[PDB]
């Protein structure tokens, strides 16, 4: 799996 | 279109 | 252009 | 001291 | 378990 | 200060 922030503001952690 | 931090380490971006 | 996260609290993104 | 990002959501910082 | 991004340089990450 | 994570890739960390 991925460690991924992502924003397009707030920063948003995922794990896939 | 969204930024974006990865990582599997170096931790690298994107924007897409 | 730069990708930027920036705090001094949320961390907050920017492109310049 | 080392910069920290954590998050278990909102990304928050600490210096340490 | 924590999301970490760490550094003193390179950034690192971790899941704890 | 601020805590900077920035990239034009490797992310690198400033504390200004
Ligand atoms: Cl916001
Ligand atoms: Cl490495
Ligand atoms: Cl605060
Ligand atoms: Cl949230
Ligand atoms: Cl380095
Ligand atoms: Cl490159």
């Amino acid at each position: 799996a991925y460690l991924l922030f992502y924003t397009e503001a707030k920063v948003a952690a995922a794990v896939k």
